[PDB]
DNA sequence: CGTCCA
DNA sequence: GTCTAC
DNA sequence: TAGACCTGGACGG
């Protein structure tokens, strides 16, 4: 999960628990290494809100609510197989890792992080982490302006596709993200990334940073859509231009993670 | 069955 | 896609 | 900073 996919968990989370109330415990896997998260309420609301590759989850207890307490907020990190799931509450899936329960009447339901490879993680407290840059979803103007002051920055030595993933100054942008984008503008992927910028002192890379993440939020699904799982699939499929695509050149950068794209490599490849 | 990949 | 122990 | 952290699915003999 990118940029997108959190904003789109954001998002379900909210449609999908506008009309619920939580009551009881934040039930956690007895596997989960992640931290319980002390908080009960006889009844509560859940919400949501997106930052690059964060959700935040802010526990809101009803007037009233046993015992009295402030909201809570929550900030996950989803990993690689993280997602938000409303499911019934007799039937969890598996690698469901926290869990919150609705209160009665009406049916048991349960919201769920649900995590296969529990990459994904969660801090108590609410706050996005120290490091990570504005949004580039949310924060266009912050995120633009945050990279064009700090191209002096060492992470700008490296090759283009090896800063784009770079959170503090891309925090939203993946692997399947930076190979779109370059692809779009044909930037060959191992130009050094201070080299493609500097220029910028038709849509820039900048641009395109925010708004290839944008086409993909528009487009909906991705785990959240209520069409049939596997319809949302081929649809993102259909998207993709670059990534894993048929023909489409390939290499490792520097950290060993798979760079697609078309005809040159640039002057930094392995 | 069993590696290779995300 | 980190995150932390090298 | 590069590998350890994980599971299920796709591909192959």
């Amino acid at each position: 999960p990118e940029g997108p996919e959190l904003h789109l968990a954001s998002q379900f989370v909210n449609e999908a628990c506008r009309a619920l109330v939580f009551g009881g415990c934040v039930e956690k896997s007895s596997v989960s290494r992640n931290p319980e998260v002390p908080f009960e309420s006889s009844a509560y609301r859940i919400s949501a809100s997106a930052r690059g590759k964060e959700l935040r989850l802010i526990l809101s207890p009803l007037p009233g609510a046993q015992p009295q307490q402030e909201p809570l907020a929550l900030v996950f990190r989803f990993g690689m197989s993280g997602s938000f799931q409303l499911v019934p509450r007799e039937e969890l899936p598996r690698h469901a890792h926290l869990r919150f329960y609705t209160a009665p009447p009406g049916p048991r339901l349960a919201l769920c992080f649900v995590d296969i490879r529990r990459f994904g993680r969660w801090d108590l407290g609410g706050k996005w982490q120290p490091g990570r840059g504005p949004c580039v979803l949310q924060e266009y103007q912050q995120f633009r302006e945050n990279v064009l002051r700090n191209l002096a920055d060492k992470a700008f030595d490296r090759p283009i596709c090896e800063a784009l993933l770079d959170q503090r100054f891309f925090n939203g942008i993946g692997n399947y993200l930076r190979a779109e984008i370059l692809y779009r503008l044909k930037i060959p992927p191992f130009e050094k990334a201070r080299s493609v910028l500097e220029a910028l002192q038709n849509p820039d890379l900048l641009e395109l940073c925010h708004s290839v993440p944008k086409e993909v939020v528009q487009l909906g699904g991705k785990g959240y859509g209520s069409e049939s799982g596997e319809e949302d699939f081929a649809a993102f499929r259909a998207w993709l231009r670059c990534y894993g695509m048929p023909g489409m050149s390939s290499l490792q950068d520097r950290h060993g993670r798979t760079i697609w794209f078309q005809g040159d490599p640039g002057p930094l490849a392995p």
